[PDB]
Formats: structure tokens, sequence, C-alpha cells
């Protein structure tokens, strides 16, 4: 009802990218009910990731969290590189290059064993990711998240034009 | 009528052929390629190829290493790779020899979808509509995943059945 439209209206009106991304994550948490919604954005040189939203994780302020965008990123780095969506059941059942290494693995927001990574793609390049999980608990979930990443992406192009 | 016919078979390759038939003949996907890992899981044998003229996949066996580019990555990571144009992806996505000697595998645009049994890939669907300019999308991926799911269920049924 009322909830999805307010979220939608406030993104279209937004003129700050970090705010659009925070609203995307709030949308997905409050309106669609996913427990944890993280958004990570690459820096211009594409060698670091900063956290912009970590909805559903408490006692965590991401400010000044930079994460190396290399092999220590595990499946998150693979997403930036290949722009695929990863649906992970139990990340230990996967190749060695999936596991988040340190510093990623000392961050409660990132410590789930099952989850979805969805790239935010502008100009043929993943410029960030949504990482979503239900720690306390499919393709229609993916598609729904992709929608929000699509909207994030269009809002980034649009805000940047302004 | 092919969910019914899969059901009736106790020959894995036949079930794979019928899956590829259904996707192609009924749903209109132009090229449907199905490859199964050998027992050591270091090669793929080419089991079904629908839509590629003048080609019988029997006897074709391909290395599961880097030469298989994104097919090997699909198999290793158990991830759907939806590749709208291969030239927009890193170099290690491209097929190398011997994979690139096969017409059935030469699309520049495709989806590769793992066939997964109990958390392990045992083969792949590689699907393309290369003569159409329309890119495959998320609903095409749902449809291909559905047939991979049927192949995987039926492989399990057949294996549980023939186990001595």
């Amino acid at each position: 009802s009322n909830a999805f439209h307010q979220i939608s209206s406030r993104i279209q009106k937004s003129i700050d990218v970090d705010e659009v991304l925070r609203l995307c994550a709030e949308g997905l948490h409050d309106v669609l009910g996913y427990e944890r919604v993280n958004i990570l954005m690459a820096d211009t040189a594409r060698t670091s990731l900063s956290f912009v939203a970590a909805v559903g994780t408490a006692d965590f302020n991401p400010a000044g969290v930079v994460l190396p965008l290399d092999q220590r990123g595990g499946v998150i780095t693979k997403c930036f590189t290949d722009r695929q969506v990863y649906m992970i059941d139990d990340v230990s059942a996967y190749p060695t290059d999936f596991r988040l290494q340190s510093p990623y693995d000392a961050i409660r927001a990132l410590r789930s064993k099952s989850f979805v990574i969805c790239p935010i793609v502008v100009k043929g390049e993943a410029i960030g990711v949504f990482a979503v999980d239900n720690r306390s608990s499919n393709d229609t979930d993916v598609d729904t998240i992709k929608l929000f990443a699509d909207q994030a992406s269009s809002a980034i192009v649009r805000i940047n034009l302004l």
C-alpha cells in the first residue's frame, strides 16, 4: 500500500546518491522484508569498496570502512568483475575464491553464509552491489532485488546529470 | 508433452535430449546445448545439441579447464552466467580451442546454466538465440533453470534406480 509508493516517490525526488541507496535498502528491508540489506560502492579507481547502507545490522556505523576490492572480497569481488547475480546457499560449499577473507570476514553485516549479491550496473560496469540475506530463515527474490538495483542505477545517472 | 516423456525414460542422455527438444521445439530457443561432466569431472562430454545443423555431438569431449572460459566457470561456481555479449566481459570468459572449433558453441551471446545434483554441478545447459537481436532475459533464465531442474531430478531418479 502506502509504504512502497513513499519509498518510490522519495527516490525519484532525491538529489543525493547515498540517500537514494539508503532508501533502496530501507525499501527492501521494510517493504519487502529482507533482514539484511547491504550496499557497497566502488571508488572511482575501482580498488576499494565503501559501505553506504547496512540495514538490519545493529551497532554498526560504516563510516571510514574501506574494503580492499581484491581477492579478499571473495564472491563480492567476483560480482564487480563479472556483473553476475550470485545466489549462495552455504558459501563453504563453494570454490575457495567465494569465501570472504579478512577484513570482510570480521564484519557482522557481511558474515552470512547464505545470501544474494546483485551488481549495480552503470555504463556496462558494476559500480556497486546489493548484498542481501535472511540470516534467521529464490529467482523471484533476485528479480525483486534487481529491480531496486535498476532504480538505484537510473537514480545515479539522473543525480549525476544534476 | 515432454515432462511426461522424461518421466518414462531411464536413459540419462535420452532425458537430456528430450529436455533440449522441449526447450527448442516447444519454447522456441534456437540453440540448446547440454554437456555432462565425466566421472572425474575434468571433462565435459557433449550429449545434446539441438538447433545446430550438420552436427552430431556424439564423441565430442571437452576439457574443464580455462579453455572452456565461461562454461567452465558456470560448472565450477554453480552459477547461471547470462552473457549478453561476450566481448563486454573479461578475456577469461572467451571460449578457446577446442571449444571454439564447435559451431554449436560459438554464440557471442548466451546463457550457461549449471545442472546441479545435491550441491554439485554435474553438467551444463548452454542456450542461445544468436540469430535474433533480442538478448536473453531473467524470464528466459527462469525457463532454462526449470529444465535444468527437471534434468537434475530425473538424473537422481535414474541413478537411485540403477544403483546396484
